[PDB]
């Protein structure tokens, strides 16, 4: 009975942060991006005539497709940029002649992407077996229509997620300790009790079986 919402994950970052989007927000994002598309293609900007500031919310043109997104100017380095694509997740460096004013028509929408602390999931100490761990959730999760509940409210900085397989409701973040790929968090927060205990017991199994990072005990 625990009500999961209905997501795609759009980007994976280093640390086991992803950005989701709600599926039934989908429609309401496919529409502005073509009515985006078309107020730049009727009207396009003159490049190097904004700069912003820390901050600002912009119009942005991807370098890989040369397509016009709605980003947050995170930090502002003399004749270039960092930004996040809200709408979907990932970040680039940028010249700020690919900077635009955003319409005030287009920035009224709240983020259609939001950024989650997969629950409970710790990297392994190597790197390659970091890597892998990234890899293994990539594969897992990324495009694909998942199930996420929010196991923790964190004040400034992403929530903790747990993902749900729809067909199998396999925990995805689970799976990552029972194959011995990550590591399982221990922390003190009650209601967490129950998810802490069984991912502690799937790191357990993990190491018994000489999973992965548990090859040589």
């Amino acid at each position: 009975m625990v009500n999961y919402e209905n997501v795609i994950v759009t980007e994976i970052t280093e640390t086991l942060t992803f950005f989701a989007q709600s599926v039934e927000s989908g429609s309401k994002l496919e529409s502005l991006m073509s009515k985006l598309h078309a107020d730049f293609q009727s009207n396009p900007p003159i490049a190097g005539s904004y700069t912003p500031k820390r901050g600002d919310l912009v119009a942005a043109q991807f370098t890989l497709d040369n397509q016009w997104y709605r980003a947050k100017v995170e930090r502002v380095q003399g004749s270039n940029a960092t930004v996040l694509y809200i709408d979907y997740g990932n970040k680039e460096t940028l010249p700020t002649n690919r900077l635009a004013a955003l319409p005030p028509a287009f920035s009224s929408e709240k983020p259609y992407a939001t950024e989650y602390a997969l629950a409970l999931v710790a990297l392994p100490t190597d790197n390659e077996d970091k890597e892998e761990a990234l890899r293994a959730f990539s594969e897992d999760v990324l495009n694909h229509k998942v199930q996420l509940n929010v196991e923790l409210k964190v004040t400034g900085s992403p929530n903790l997620a747990t993902l749900r397989d729809p067909t199998t409701k396999v925990d995805f973040g689970k799976q990552l300790v029972a194959e011995g790929l990550v590591l399982a968090e221990q922390r003190g927060e009650r209601k967490l009790k129950e998810l802490v205990d069984q991912y502690k017991a799937a790191q357990e199994a993990a190491r018994v079986a000489h999973l992965a990072i548990w090859k040589y005990g």
